[PDB]
């Protein structure tokens, strides 16, 4: 006997599990379409150089990389955003903006799960917070579509610009900002002593660290306004953002949280993450504005961007807890049953007709008695059994039985 | 500037190319559903041990394998069938049979394209040729659905059992049969193939009989050589009788040269081809009744299926002009008259989406005429201008793309 288990930290999807995954992806696709996003894809295998950002980020640290036989430094993508950027740069001026692109890539890591699917939604070429508004509303829409309400989940929202200023006022070179965010993102995962220590090695004195901590604890936008001024870009932008989400009708889903910075180096403005309101699960989704990324890759002109990722594992756990993932059995409209093998040719012609009309239909493939054929029909969740028997056939008819009997002319089947 | 091109032999799918791929996959999915197959998936990364069949097969020879940091021998799958088998074995007796499973995995190779998508359709637990009938009909259905007819394409059909007997009559141990098929599938010059069979260990007389039967042009001529009640004859006849009865007789034909390159096929094999002789095989498959036994199934489990790649079909469809660009479309584009109307425009956008419509809103600041140009560019069916005067009347202004006032409730 061979190894029946999948490779370590990778999931199989037999039909039952695949139906659950399809249920979820159908929502991702349908939400994208509802919101006017266009699908794209790129190779799971990308060049390693694409993820070397040197900011101590977790997803680049835990990158499932290797070397080809020809010596090229490649990686299974740990995220999609750099791929998106590559594609955008490749198009250059031929790309019409604004663009709204989405995908559902499998993404990888190595250290626990080594593999997940991550819905990515990104808006390209929009300077204003309307992009972040749309993105956050998309994420809410998807969760709404899976049966969740604003009682079950929320989206925490912040801007890194508040922190950008505090760092800049202390005198720390702007090069240190991305590392600072990556470290401060660790506040829940490790103790405050551990994070204070990490910022010390980065090269910031205790007074600068104190100001950082203080602003993360600020509980409202007014309290930000007091600290940095009402004219501060972050204040106007966050206000516009909440005003717009409120107007769209998702005010109950969103709130301000000054502790949210995200772990990625490249976010420059508004950032956000989804969470369950019971405090039981890790983040459901996460994203933000990243206006300089394409400039760092060498775009001759700055290109504003914003987007998010929405994983496939935490959401499912939440949905299972809330009892929103009942098994959906397999279904098919018709099961065609030859009375015996001599009727098979006739049964095949019926099967053809049924399928031609857009119905999903099986035919009993092996030899079996009608009662067993009917049992099989019930097992595959057939709505209807179509028995093709000799007496009825000579009258131009079949015998039909609803699952969930009597003669019917062949033309009236469809 | 960073490298904008993808990794060697891998494809990008920006929206235009992705639409084409979606058009194709929608057919694969819709065909599977029409035929009652159930979707499954498995990891692109599988254990290397799963593909070491030692028969000199091309897809195992060209396998994109590597070693993890922890030293485990893994591979990016070159095909799906072994994964399927693993999954089937894992279920064991809890698997209800017959089962009809399908998937659309990306599969890999290393040597030219390193990567393709391959629709897989497999029927499990059906002894009889009805499985192969259904599978072949599924493949025809898919091509029909893409706009192809039996004038454009066909499916060549054969059984390896004919060749199995010829080999067995010559006295060659049954262990040599799979290698023989893998070599004969290469029909490189005849001199090169004759040579390969010689090293496998068959004498010239045994090689001659093989060659002869591959050149036989009809089932009757098979019947003459091996007898009318040889399993292959009865089975092929049943197969054509059933495909004929289903209504796809014009799509299928017999070809004794078709054996396929995979070690594990035991019975009927088939491959799709364009009737102009311009392209490589469109799809390929067959019965493989012993595979699950070789993996250690305590009971033999009959199987049959095929793979249907995503590259050749597209080339064929492009030649036949059956892949026009499908522009992106959206039902509505909501246009704020100016920024002060944005909150109102957002409420309208909400309502439109609530009713199942696809809708954009103009995100950045722009004049109405430019907003309308953008609406046309994204292929909007309708522009909904949200302007102050109309709003005070409980209305918006609507213009069809492909103007006048409308009450807000009548938009949807
Ligand atoms: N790549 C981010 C999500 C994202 C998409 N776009 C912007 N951010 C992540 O993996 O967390
Ligand atoms: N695995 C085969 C196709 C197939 C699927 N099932 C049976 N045959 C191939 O790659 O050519
Ligand atoms: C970042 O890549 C991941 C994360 C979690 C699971 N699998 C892959
Ligand atoms: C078998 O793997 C393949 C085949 C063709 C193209 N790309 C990968």
């Amino acid at each position: 006997m061979v190894e029946t288990e999948p490779v370590q930290g990778c999931r199989d999807f037999p039909p039952e599990a695949m139906r659950c995954r399809r249920h979820l992806f159908d929502v991702f696709h349908a939400t994208a379409k509802t919101f006017g996003f266009e699908e794209y894809d790129a190779p799971v295998l990308e060049s390693e150089e694409l993820y070397i950002r040197k900011a101590g980020e977790e997803i680049t640290e835990q990158m499932f990389n290797f070397i080809t036989k020809g010596g090229h430094r490649v990686a299974l993508r740990p995220e999609m955003t750099p791929s998106l950027a590559r594609l955008l740069l490749g198009k250059g001026r031929s790309l019409l903006l604004p663009a709204k692109w989405y995908s559902i890539p499998q993404c990888w890591r190595y250290e626990r799960r080594r593999e997940h699917y991550q819905w990515n939604m990104d808006i390209v070429g929009v300077k204003s917070v309307s992009a972040e508004v749309e993105l956050v509303c998309a994420a809410c829409w998807a969760m709404r579509s899976l049966g969740l309400s604003s009682k079950d989940v929320g989206i925490k929202v912040n801007s890194r610009k508040v922190l950008q200023t505090v760092v800049e006022q202390a005198g720390v070179t702007s090069d240190k900002f991305a590392p600072v965010c990556v470290i401060v993102d660790k506040m829940e995962k490790i103790p405050r002593e551990e994070v204070e220590a990490q910022l010390a090695v980065l090269g910031l004195e205790p007074t600068v660290v104190d100001a950082i901590t203080t602003t993360l604890s600020l509980k409202s936008i007014d309290e930000i306004a007091q600290r940095v001024g009402e004219e501060h870009e972050a204040v106007k932008e966050l206000r516009q953002f909440f005003e717009q989400v409120e107007a769209y009708g998702y005010g109950d889903w969103v709130l301000f949280d000054a502790s949210v910075v995200r772990g990625l180096a490249y976010y420059t403005g508004i950032v956000f993450e989804g969470f369950d309101r019971e405090g039981k699960f890790r983040a459901l989704c996460g994203g933000g504005r990243y206006d300089n990324l394409l400039t760092t890759y060498g775009s001759p002109t700055p290109i504003p961007c914003a987007g998010f990722g929405f994983g496939d594992c935490v959401i499912v756990e939440l949905l299972q807890e809330k009892r929103l993932l009942p098994d959906i059995p397999h279904v098919v409209d018709d099961v065609v049953i030859p009375f015996d093998e001599s009727m098979r040719p006739h049964a095949l012609a019926v099967l053809r007709r049924l399928r031609d009309a857009g119905r999903s239909a099986d035919i009993i493939l092996d030899k079996k008695k009608v009662v067993q054929a009917f049992n099989y029909a019930d097992r595959v969740g057939a709505v209807r059994a179509v028995l093709v028997a000799p007496e009825e056939w000579e009258r131009g008819e079949v015998q039909v039985k609803m699952l969930r009997g009597f003669a019917v002319p062949l033309d009236r089947l469809v």
